[PDB]
């Protein structure tokens, strides 16, 4: 069935749709399946399955329904580009507070349309939210601004937060776990659970937070500096998440504002992110995206990109989200991913297709992690352009030849080397922990800094 | 770094791992990326990133950690097959009730490993859960038995539940919405919100619930038969979901056990499914999987299959889940998808790689939907083998030439034709509504029943 | 919840799983927390199921939380010794709905990975259906052990 006459109107101007403030815009890279309709016909059915229609005509459709149709307003078959405008009245709102829910945005814009039989693949690369809809999202209530204040840093451009993940990913019992935290905090600022750490039978939850809380006090008394920890409170059950958060804040007591909450937002879902965002709005929400690569990978032509994921996370209320190492780490990523960081940190930024005004919505910190170490940091900061962020290096810290404490300092000195604009090799001659990272990761040192042993 | 000696033990026998009952087994179709390690090396790193390790050695690892390593126990590079055994001590448990959470299972078995830069793609096709771990999942609390009992049907093999989705997907105001519910209920059993219908400004939630409630009373008074409705309560906020469900049950009063709750479990996440499962255990939980096609599609070689998704849904507590039309509808699907239905309905069933014993865990109803109508139904039931299920036809019902009421009866008569083993064309000679479905969908009638006009 | 769910924990067939060997901790009252747990350990060496005697709860000589923690420890010791799963049914009866919740919530949390080994005993006759429903609707996935103390006042054939 050809529904292009109804669900496609290419005469609409994107600039007039934006100025109207009545439409969410989505840009897709789509390819029709062979043996069905052409590009515009497929894009039309795509819009029908994403708003008001199905695959056949129904007697219950009226002129009002047609008024809220999602409309294909731009196509470019040569580049497989498809843009669709969704009237904002389509998106579901809370009965309790009239606010928006990202779950409805996902259901319409990238839900059933991912299973259509007449489409080979379709992936969202960008979207635009107008003010009337943008302001209905929670946004972040805590930012890096609040971590800086705890660390004693300036609340404007407070700078780099040295971080790590406790490794092994799983296996450490409570006290060995806390001993590693104490070691790293002797030279570092931030520690977080590895995404799956929680209440394993060999490392009970409450036993572990108590041991970490003791380590934090010991590290703070020893170094005279404040230390931060991010606990994983992900769970299927809403009330399990609350129980973990409430116990943590109470146990850490006067160090409760040193605590962040980690959520595996992708596999647990927006509901888990919103649970932590609204239950603990004054606790830095640490968005972990394990599993995102199933759709975000460039190898995938379905779902949505990491850019789309990061932009959505800011609406959900993530204080910080993993944005990837941008090609400098062990995970898939590219240097152009720095545009993701600007989109979630700035009040105004450009996506691959749409410019976004955030209207003073709080920024989401870009959390850098994934095979990072002191040797890989200078090049990363060169690509991004700033270091007002959190970086966690698990293997990069506890894989240091001289231990986690030395690993912590190697990250500190690496960012100081970039801030000073110094040559890493020459800078290492006066910074032992940074120099020892070359011996800790000789393969990386050989590729990044040829002939480093000779200097 | 080569980690095959630690994270690979191909001398392990799958039959002993199963008999031991101490390991979750996962089968993946994996392909290493060019320019890195061979197959066993990639599979070993894959297992490390999915349990206890990272991409480098760390000083904190002890023997206890090594004991809980996930182990590659079987490979077949020719077919890109990789099997991994996850010790069940790795998976997180609730502090409040010590039960399992699917979020932990997803984070480890299909989380970070989807973003590994040394892997081109990896997709889970099957998994095995031993008794010690299986019995810790919620499982369904409400089944089709309870819908049959409300309909007055036998609680064993109660038969086919004629259903539909209110179309248009969006745009109907409260009372027009309810009028369409009444029309279909005159010949059908089951009606559900379309996945995005909820609290749109043009169709307020409470006004729609009240109008549908009145429609149910009018239809039951008119037909003398019980009627069912499945309301979408999906939301980011746990408390929004409770608010919608509590209001529905109070409004419907003595028809409260006629209510099912629909959840967009894929975009909202397991947390949303669990909210409905645990807050409303005695309300049929209707799992909707909008967005799943981004990973489950055979066009995708990442994430997991629809079989994996359905099996998890049964553990999560879904009373029913969409299993696709198995190639007979408008969405992607194949005839072999009937194995998904058997896996969620039987106490013992075979997956593509692992046999599963469910130990009496309640079944999940296979909900058939997606471009279905009376003409396509006989073929679908021949491939499945039974009709003890829910089938919803939005366009197939309200697209009927004579309206939703006649469309409802066409679906009823379509299954009666299959139960009687009659020829559709000949059966239509004595069943008006079914015959008029040929006129409603002539393109389908021409392909499925050549020369139907002459008879 | 049904005996099916106790059979599953014990490793029995979920249909016709067979006989569950059980006892009540005697004395009915008087045992202090650790002697109470020591009796639980002894029986579990040969049995499956243990329940509070109907009035056992939070007596001054046997505080509730201390007894729950000691019984929880005994269950691990007996399961680690025998290699078999063990079950316990705690009395959570109380006039105050929120007392019943407090008790049940603390038990499940304390037993942790053995939480599915726990049943909840309710003196349904003297406490009433309201107490039964509290346990039924607050803890649907915990075996509800209905104790009928006091029923003999009306059910006895001597009564008309
Ligand atoms: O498990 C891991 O691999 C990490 O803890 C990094 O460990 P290392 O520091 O040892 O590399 C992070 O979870 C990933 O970086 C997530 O990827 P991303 O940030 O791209 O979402
Ligand atoms: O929006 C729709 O398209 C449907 O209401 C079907 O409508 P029609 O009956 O009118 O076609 C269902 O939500 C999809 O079938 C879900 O797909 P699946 O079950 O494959 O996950
Ligand atoms: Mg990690
Ligand atoms: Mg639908
Ligand atoms: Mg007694």
């Amino acid at each position: 069935m050809d529904q292009s006459n109804r669900y496609a109107n290419l005469n609409l101007k994107e600039s007039e749709l934006i100025a109207g403030g009545r439409h969410v815009l989505c840009a897709y890279i789509m390819k029709p399946k062979a043996g069905f309709g052409n590009f515009i016909q497929t894009a039309a059915h795509f819009a029908a399955e994403s708003s008001t229609g199905t695959n056949v005509e129904v007697s219950t459709t009226d002129d009002f329904t047609r008024g809220v149709d999602a409309l294909v307003y731009e196509v470019d078959e040569a580049n497989s580009l498809m843009k669709i405008a969704y009237p904002i009245e389509l998106f579901d709102r809370n009965v309790i507070d009239g606010r928006a829910m990202i779950a409805s945005f996902l259901t319409l814009t990238i839900g059933n349309n991912q299973g259509m039989g007449d489409v080979e693949y379709a992936k969202m690369y960008d979207f635009y939210v107008p003010p009337a809809y943008l302001k209905l999202f929670d946004g972040p209530s805590t930012t890096i601004k609040d971590l800086w204040r705890v660390l004693g840093r300036p609340v404007i451009n407070g700078g780099f937060i040295v971080g790590t993940i406790i490794k092994p990913k799983l296996g450490l019992r409570p006290q060995p776990f806390a001993n590693a935290c104490y070691d790293f905090w002797l030279g570092g600022d931030f520690i977080c659970n590895d995404e799956p750490q929680g209440n394993q039978v060999f490392a009970p939850f409450k036993d572990t937070v108590r041991a970490v809380a003791d380590a934090m006090r010991r590290a703070q008394d020893k170094t005279g500096e404040a230390k931060l920890f991010s606990f994983n409170i992900t769970a299927d059950d809403h009330y399990e998440m609350l129980a973990r958060g409430e116990f943590i804040l109470e146990t850490f007591a006067d160090n409760a504002d040193h605590i962040a909450f980690l959520v595996d937002g992708y596999v647990a879902g927006p509901a888990a992110v919103t649970t932590a965002r609204r239950a603990f709005p004054k606790q830095y929400l640490h968005y972990h995206r394990a599993g995102h690569g199933a759709v975000t990978s460039p190898q995938s032509k379905r779902g949505y990109t990491a850019f789309v994921l990061s932009k959505m996370a800011r609406l959900q209320g993530a204080s910080g989200i993993h944005t990837g190492t941008m090609g400098f780490g062990k995970m898939e990523g590219e240097a152009a991913d720095r545009a993701i960081a600007y989109m979630i940190t700035e009040d105004a930024a450009d996506g691959p297709y749409f410019h976004q005004e955030w209207l003073g919505m709080n920024p989401t910190t870009p959390i850098i992690s994934g095979g990072m170490n002191a040797l890989r940091m200078p090049g990363f900061f060169d690509n991004l352009g700033h270091s007002n962020l959190i970086m966690t290096a698990g293997g990069g810290a506890f894989g240091h030849v001289d231990g986690g404490a030395a690993g912590a300092k190697s990250l500190r000195q690496a960012e100081q080397c970039w801030k000073q604009g110094a040559d890493p090799v020459e800078f290492a001659k006066d910074h032992r922990e940074f120099a020892r990272a070359f011996e800790s990761f000789p393969q990386d040192a050989d590729k990044l800094y040829p002939n480093w042993r000779a200097k």
